[PDB]
């Protein structure tokens, strides 16, 4: 799984710089990186969406003189390389699994900048559940290649979408139902997803309350973004289940060679937190968790007004990052629910005492059981510099999400 | 924006009196001024419509002996005068925005006397919402010059006209739709005007239904009428965002030189209120505020029969006006729109709980939002004699309208 990760990162950056440096697009602007990277992922999976030559919004200017303009770029050199990697045996079939993570993480910032809830509104549920709707708008081939990363609500939406709109549909339906079942580990949630496959959505609002109560398994992987990939010069130990990604971001952060673009200079801290939000998929993480782990307070979306248009994003400051702790990516669900004798032998023994003396209800019983659960994660958190097991004692910015 | 206002009123008035005084057309009758001004507006915007010499209805007679007749006039001295102001740099390109305001305000009297609902009927919606359809019949160049002043329905009708009428189609449509979005600040309405761009007029009645609850932003300005422009001898402090217009009108009213026309002498009060309705564009504004602001009851259209023909309209009395309050013209939208724990830590925390225990729905949801809030406005009213903020206490003639 992680064997092919080191080789993918190096050429992604190589193509990241090749497209940018061809038309004098500096890579120290996030918007230059995000837009070019958006062009980059366009060539990766949906090769026909992007034009071979097209004008995109870029920050053109030498030594901080970048101004908003549309610059035509030639993507054909990048198009040929990406298509040959689709079925290249050198990746052992991990190309589509690797590309699905990239599409979700990079489009996450766009969802962060423009707060929208497409899946939850389309699933007539609470809007606070779009965290469980991760992986929306991704390619269905990616959604089949890495379905575990794609949130159940997106699959539930695709389950709803599939019913709304062919033997190959089964491999789309049974898998999407399977990803819903694999992601949602709740005993009541698994069966109550199956009735969604039947076509009834009266418990869909129950799924709205269940998701808040029982947390489905959401597999995660630490993947960098285009501004960081173009600024990362080391990929020797590029894996997906250690502190290398955390160390890499600190190395990039210590370099301070990357700038961010926003409506105004107040967003420098907000979008510095966005990098931590996007890379580790911690957009919905508790703001104090990202505070203790990353040594800095995390702002809320409510602290800022409407995000400026992509046609007017202006450089506001240098990207900064710091971390004091970390953890392995969340493989299973963070919340898990995993005094007498029966002498089966006829011989006489002393006896000892260890004690002195509906469907929605079962969902609520499981829902209330997960209210009782207070510890999350799989094994533990790890301190910076290694995999030393560290368990959190308590914080101050608790109880608050980025969108909460 | 308001820098050139003092000079525009003087030069408009100078040729306003020049055209009337050339052929001995008295300026103390409303009908003479309005018809002369109807000739004045013709030379300013649509030069190719009015004849260089033509006969129009005026009141000919000395010292109250005026009688309806058609008087030929020579508009050519005003025709060449007006065309030179079209692209004169002295106005800084504000000639187009200024002429739109004059065209809308002075056509109000014709709409008040002749109650018509052209936009709503062509939009197949409730006829009681043509007041929302402000700025109908105005020049398209003016409509592209001050689209904010032109009501959304008129733009929506022009949007409907544009679909029921080419790169110029998109340019007009984007101006129409873009200023449709600016006028309607509603989050649901903004997306619900979007399908009107393509031509999905099924929610057009729902748009009328929405217009009942959500009240869009309409930019207004205080512009005098031709009977007042020709009778106003002071334009030194002529601006658009203070009490000067209210004070300038009162001096004209105190002069008691201008006379008004009507089918019979009962209309003296009705036509006096028309000046208030025409200048401040308060045709569909509540009588209670009008009674509170201006210290007098406002007669409705139902209290009088159909307006007699302009050929048989007779002078019915002297123009009068009085006011006690005012307000800065509506710039932003008149309507105003501006609980649980989500653990992610591994730490032991004091638990806090803040709770003890379809598209049309969203459209009705935002509709209900304006229903719930009991304030329609942001800052204040103002009293006569200055800009002292005087909050509106209430009135007995509330919920009663000129066409309501």
């Amino acid at each position: 799984t992680e064997s092919q990760i080191p080789k993918m990162y190096e050429m992604i950056r190589d193509q990241m710089r090749t497209l940018a440096s061809t038309h004098k697009i500096p890579l120290n602007i996030d918007h230059n990186c995000e837009v070019i990277g958006s062009i980059i992922m366009a060539a990766c999976t949906n090769n026909r969406d992007l034009r071979p030559v097209d004008k995109y919004w870029f920050l053109m200017g030498p030594a901080g003189a970048e101004v908003m303009t549309e610059v035509e770029i030639d993507i054909q050199p990048q198009l040929q390389w990406a298509k040959g990697a689709v079925h290249d045996p050198k990746y052992k079939g991990q190309w589509y699994p690797f590309l699905a993570l990239l599409q979700i993480s990079n489009k996450t910032k766009d969802t962060i900048l423009w707060q929208k809830y497409p899946v939850t509104q389309e699933l007539e549920i609470s809007n606070s559940l779009e965290i469980y709707a991760n992986g929306h708008g991704i390619k269905d081939r990616l959604k089949n290649s890495r379905p575990r990363s794609v949130g159940p609500l997106v699959h539930l939406l695709h389950l709803k979408r599939l019913q709304e709109n062919s033997p190959a549909v089964n491999g789309i339906r049974k898998s999407i139902v399977g990803h819903l079942k694999r992601q949602c580990i709740g005993e009541t949630q698994k069966a109550m997803i199956n009735q969604f496959e039947m076509g009834r959505w009266e418990s869909l609002s129950t799924f709205a309350a269940s998701l808040l109560a029982i947390k489905p398994r959401i597999e995660n992987h630490f993947v960098l973004t285009y501004p960081l990939i173009a600024n990362c010069e080391d990929f020797a130990g590029a894996t997906l289940s250690d502190e290398w990604v955390f160390k890499a971001m600190e190395k990039i952060s210590n370099k301070k060679t990357l700038r961010v673009c926003g409506p105004d200079e107040k967003w420098i801290s907000f979008m510095n937190q966005i990098y931590i939000h996007s890379v580790f998929q911690t957009t919905g993480e508790d703001l104090g968790v990202l505070e203790w782990v990353f040594g800095g307070r995390f702002c809320q979306r409510k602290e800022f007004g409407r995000y400026c248009k992509k046609s007017q994003t202006k450089v506001i400051g240098l990207f900064t990052f710091q971390y004091e702790y970390w953890s392995k990516p969340l493989k299973s669900a963070p919340r898990s629910i995993e005094i007498s004798c029966r002498p089966s032998f006829k011989g006489k023994r002393p006896s000892y005492n260890n004690f002195t003396s509906s469907f929605y209800d079962q969902v609520r019983e499981e829902c209330q059981k997960y209210m009782d659960l207070k510890v999350e994660g799989t094994t533990c958190f790890y301190r910076k510099g290694g995999h030393v097991e560290v368990e959190f004692p308590g914080s101050a910015h608790c109880n608050t999400y980025l969108f909460g």
